[PDB]
């Protein structure tokens, strides 16, 4: 679980999205397991506009932020699950890090401000949904 409030926007994990994401849904993507939803009230996260590599992650599974060395956003293939079949995911960056399925949401953040979200993870590994791209959170 996790989410980034920016303004009159909500950035959640696609798989992980409620009903009220839906009735008041902006944008969805499941092929970067990202959905946007608006809000009520103001957001104050800072989004990023960056080509950073390096940030700190939240681990939920270990009550615990770690720093890590991360790839540029990609296409890269994720194996079958109950949300989606197996698929290559875009905009997908990755490092050696500790997530179980429980971490998704987590906010991966460097000196600019929120990159994005932990969305897969396993054998050591751990993949995060970009943002930094998303120019309309925004304004
Ligand atoms: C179950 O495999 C894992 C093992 C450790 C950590 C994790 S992060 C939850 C995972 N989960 C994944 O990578 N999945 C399942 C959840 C949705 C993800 C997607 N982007 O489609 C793909
Ligand atoms: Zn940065």
């Amino acid at each position: 679980s996790g989410a980034i409030y920016v303004g009159n926007y909500r950035v959640v994990n696609r798989h992980l999205a409620t009903h009220n994401d839906w009735a008041n849904l902006v944008w969805e993507d499941s092929s970067r397991d990202l959905l946007v939803s608006s809000t009520t009230a103001q957001g104050c996260d800072t989004i990023a506009r960056c080509d950073c590599q390096t940030g700190v992650y939240y681990c939920s599974s270990r009550r615990k932020h770690y720093p890590v060395s991360f790839s540029k956003p990609s296409l890269i293939f994720v194996e079958a699950s109950e949300y989606y079949p197996a698929r290559y995911q875009s905009h997908l960056m990755l490092a050696v890090g500790h997530s179980e399925p429980g971490d998704c949401g987590g906010i991966l953040r460097c000196q600019h401000g929120v990159v994005g979200i932990v969305s897969t993870g396993g054998n050591g590994l751990v993949g995060f949904a970009d943002v930094r791209d998303l120019l309309w959170l925004d304004e």
